[PDB]
C-alpha cells in the first residue's frame, strides 16, 4: 500500500545494465548515501586511502646491493620482473576492468576501476626499478626473453579467453588467480633477497604492490561466495569443478615455468612449495577446502616472515 | 642485415590486442622505459601527482552558507549534482573503460584506466557534499528525480551506442563529450553561486573535479587527432561530419534539459551560452572550427574568472 524508502532503486537500472539489457530502461545515478553493501564502502575507504607512487621510495640506495650481485643473478632479477610486469599489465588492461560489468552492485562497479589503475601503478614501479638499476641492454634482453619463453606465455594464454565473459563467475575466478596465485612465484625471488640483506629499498615496493594485491584478490572471493551461495546446488557442484580443473592445469603451467626460471640458480623447489602454499589460500578465499598437503606446501619460515 | 633496437616490440602484441586478433601472437609486457609517445609519459605524471580525495575538503564550514538558500534553491543544486553524478557514472564503468582497447599505445592503456577511476572519485565527491549538507529526503528525491525526467536521460540515452566499439573513433568521440560538454551546462551553477559568495567550499570540489576532467577532454582530442591524421581524405570528411552531427543533436537535447532546469530560477538563458560556448572548445579540441557566433557564446566576466 505505501511506498518504500529508496524505491526508485528498484525502477532503474545501473548505466551498464541498461547496455546489457539492450539499451532499455531508466538510468540511475549511482547513491554513495546509501551503499547497500557495507562492504563496498569498507573496501573503497581501503584501497583509497592506500594509494602511492614508486617515485617515493629511495630505489637508488640500492645501488651499492645491486654492484655486488653477479651478472647471472641481475639478469634473474630483470627476467622474473618483468615476467610480473607482464602480469600487471593483462590485469589492468583486461582482467580487472572484465569485472565492471559482471558486478553484484553499483559501487563495486568502481572498484574495479580502481583495481585496474593500482595493477597498473604496479607495472610502472617495476619499470622504476629498472630505471635506478638495470643497464638499457638488460631491460631489452628481457622484454625479448618475455615474449620468446613458451612456458611463460602459456599461463597468460591459458586465462585471457575467460575475460570475455561469457560466463562471469569463471571470469571473476580467471581474474582472481593473477594476484590471487600466479603473483607468488615470482614474488620467491624479491623475499629470498629480503632475507639475506639485498635491495631492502626494491622489497618496500614489493610490500606495498602486495598490500593491493592480497585485497584484489580477498574481494573477488568476497563477491564469488556472495553469488556462487545464490545458485543450485548442481550449478554450484559444476563450479568448484570448474574452480580446481583450472587451478590444476594452471599449476602444472607455473611449475614448468618456475623450473625453466630458477633451476640453475637452486631456486625451483623452495619456489614451487611457496607458490602449491598460495594455491591452498586461493582456494580457501572461494570458500573451498586446499586438498594439499604439508609436505608440498612448506615455507621456510624466513620466506613466511618476509611475507 | 643489423638487427634495431628493441626489435621485441615489431614481433609481440599487448594482451588487448592479442584477445582482439582472436587469441593470437606472443605477449609483451608494457615497457615504461621505452615510452613511444612522450605524451602519454607527460599525462601520466600530471594526473597521478593530481590525485585528491573529497574527504580533504571541509565541506561541512558551507553548513552556514547552505542555511541561507531558500529550499527551492537547495533542490536545484541536490538535482544538478546528481544529475551530473549520473554523468560521471557513465564515464567510469562504460565510457572511459571502452577506450582501453582502442589505444595507440601500450601506456594510454592504462592511462584510462586512471581516468575511470578519477571519475568514479569525482561521482563519489558529490556523495560528500550531499551526506554533508542535505536531508535524506533531498538526496532521495534528487534520485527519483533523475530516473523519472525524459530530458536529462535523453542525453546519456544518445551516447551509450558508440561505446560498444563498433568504431572506435565514434567511441572517443562520444567519450569526449562527456568531460568536454556536457559538464558545463551543470558547472555553470556552482560557478554562479560562487560568484556570490555561497557554498565556498563546495567549490573547491568543483575545481577539482575541472582540474582532472579538462586533461580527460584534452587527452582524447590529441588521440583523436593522431588518428584522424592517417586516414583518407574521403575517410577524414565523414568523421568531420559526425562529429558535427552528433555535436549539434547533443545541443538540442542539453538546451532541452537546461531550459526544464534552470527557467524558474532565471538562469536558462545564461546557462545555455555558457554551454555553447564550451561546445566550440570542443570541436577545437578535436582539430576543428567552431561555428558558434560570438553571440551565442557569450559568457558573464564573473563566471569566465570562476573558470
Amino acid at each position: 500500500m505505501a511506498k518504500i524508502k529508496n524505491q526508485y532503486y528498484n525502477e532503474s537500472v545501473s548505466p551498464i545494465e541498461y547496455a546489457q539489457q539492450g539499451f532499455k530502461g531508466k538510468m540511475r545515478s549511482v547513491n554513495w548515501n546509501v551503499v547497500n553493501d557495507e562492504k563496498d564502502l569498507e573496501v573503497w575507504n581501503r584501497i583509497t586511502q592506500n594509494f602511492w607512487l614508486p617515485e617515493k621510495i629511495p630505489v637508488s640506495n640500492d645501488l651499492t646491493s645491486w654492484r655486488t650481485l653477479t651478472p647471472e643473478w641481475q639478469e634473474l632479477i630483470t627476467r622474473t620482473f618483468t615476467g610480473l610486469t607482464l602480469l600487471d599489465t593483462i590485469q589492468a588492461t583486461v582482467g580487472d576492468v572484465a569485472q565492471v560489468p559482471n558486478s553484484l552492485t553499483d559501487h563495486e562497479q568502481v572498484i574495479y576501476t580502481n583495481f585496474a589503475f593500482m595493477v597498473a601503478v604496479h607495472a610502472r614501479s617495476y619499470g622504476s626499478i629498472f630505471s635506478t638499476l638495470c643497464s638499457s641492454e638488460q631491460i631489452e634482453e628481457a622484454h625479448e626473453w618475455v615474449i620468446n619463453t613458451e612456458t611463460l606465455q602459456e599461463r597468460a594464454k591459458a586465462l585471457i579467453p575467460y575475460y570475455v565473459n561469457d560466463d562471469p563467475l569463471k571470469s571473476k575466478v580467471a581474474a582472481a588467480l593473477m594476484p590471487g596465485f600466479l603473483l607468488y612465484g615470482g614474488f620467491y625471488l624479491p623475499f629470498y633477497l629480503s632475507a639475506r640483506g639485498k635491495l631492502p629499498n626494491t622489497s618496500d615496493i614489493i610490500r606495498l604492490i602486495l598490500r593491493d594485491k592480497v585485497i584484489h584478490n580477498y574481494y573477488s572471493g568476497y563477491k564469488y561466495q556472495k553469488k556462487v551461495a545464490k545458485l543450485s546446488p548442481e550449478k554450484q557442484a559444476e563450479m568448484k569443478e570448474f574452480v580446481f580443473k583450472l587451478l590444476y592445469e594452471l599449476i602444472d603451467l607455473e611449475k614448468a615455468y618456475l623450473k625453466e626460471l630458477y633451476e640453475d640458480f637452486g631456486l625451483a623447489d623452495d619456489a614451487i612449495r611457496f607458490s602449491v602454499y598460495n594455491a591452498g589460500k586461493f582456494l580457501q578465499n572461494l570458500g573451498y577446502d586446499s586438498p594439499f598437503t604439508e609436505e608440498e606446501t612448506r615455507i621456510e619460515p624466513e620466506i613466511f616472515t618476509q611475507l
